[PDB]
């Protein structure tokens, strides 16, 4: 209970970087303390995380938008406000379930942004991140140009960093790309298990974890997901033993390369509630293997964490998507 008071939060923004618009003061009265690694925020009441703050942002207004049931929240801004944020940017996460001039390319800010020379690909790019984060588009020149500054030096690190990693390969990148063809299609998970862990790839605490889901499903998308996570290695194996296994999966994902995916159901009308659950059902943790998965990351909306592991990723070990935030599935 150390974040309570607010001496204790305005401390934390000590390591704060300067040039980020947001001022401690304005996060640390919404009641968010500074985590420690770039502008990483936590909600001392609710637990609630959000990053990569930009210029405009009200700390207020973001916490009803993602965690309305804060008890911090509620008692200080009350319900009215809650309900208020929560009418005018309704179905913010279940939106994120679901997942070229278009009209938010069009409007006065983003147009001038435009005429002044920056590059459209990155106005797009930031435009699309600002409303899918904030379910609103850019309100003012100047938070725009300031967002827009900042966004292409983000690119600039994500270069280096990029160049300095191994590289996904091509069997990664395709597991990764047809992962939900792959979540409905695979049945023969236990040979390719079996061998991950021969190679070292994994270990018995993480065979456990998978072989000993309930259904054929869940103990497919655990496996799935664990690759992804593991990368290269568990790729080249994932790709070796499909072969022997199923000679027309495997040409249909590494050959042809005609994967065809098909739900069986438009989950986009089940309640918040049924679509997490669903979604959640024997998950584990894919960074500690040990407890269940817990968060969900904004804005690619994917489920692979516990609440414990999130603060250490920068980014979705999934989909590789920059994180700007954490909401818990229960
Ligand atoms: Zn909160
Ligand atoms: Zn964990
Ligand atoms: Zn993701």
């Amino acid at each position: 209970g150390s974040m309570q008071t607010h001496a204790a939060r305005m401390r934390t923004f000590m390591y704060w970087p300067s040039s980020v618009p947001v001022q401690p003061e304005q996060l640390a009265s919404a009641g968010f303390y500074y985590v420690g690694r770039n502008d990483d925020v936590k909600c001392f009441s609710c637990d609630g995380g959000l990053r990569c703050w930009e210029s405009g942002d009200d700390p207020w207004v973001e916490h009803a938008k993602w965690f309305p049931r804060c008890e911090f929240l509620i008692r200080m801004k009350g319900q009215e406000f809650v309900d208020e944020i929560q009418g005018r940017y309704p179905h913010l996460l279940e939106q994120l379930l679901s997942t070229e001039d278009a009209v938010m390319m069009n409007t006065p800010v983003v147009k001038s942004a435009l005429e002044m020379g920056f590059n459209r690909d990155l106005v797009k790019q930031t435009v699309q991140s600002k409303i899918l984060t904030t379910g609103e588009n850019y309100k003012t020149v100047n938070d725009i140009v300031s967002a827009l500054l900042n966004a292409e030096d983000e690119k600039r690190e994500e270069e280096k960093e990029k160049q300095a990693e191994e590289m996904a390969s091509d069997d990664l990148s395709l597991i990764r790309k047809n992962r939900m063809a792959l979540f409905q299609q695979l049945t023969c998970v236990l040979p390719i298990l079996d061998n991950l862990l021969k190679a070292n790839v994994i270990n018995k605490q993480e065979h456990d974890i998978i072989k000993q889901k309930t259904q054929i499903p869940l103990q497919a998308r655990e496996l799935i997901d664990t690759i992804l996570v593991k990368g290269n290695a568990a790729a080249n194996i994932f790709k070796n033993s499909l072969k022997e296994i199923d000679s027309t999966l495997y040409k249909n994902l590494f050959v042809d390369k005609n994967m065809k995916y098909i739900p069986t159901e438009d989950v986009s009308g089940l309640s918040l509630e049924e679509q997490l659950r669903r979604l959640q059902e024997e998950r584990t943790c894919k960074v500690c293997m040990d407890k269940e998965v817990s968060v969900v990351f904004i804005p690619c909306g994917h489920l692979v964490v516990c609440q414990e592991c999130a603060p250490s990723l920068r980014k979705c070990p999934i989909c590789r998507g920059i994180i700007k935030g954490t909401v818990r599935t229960f």
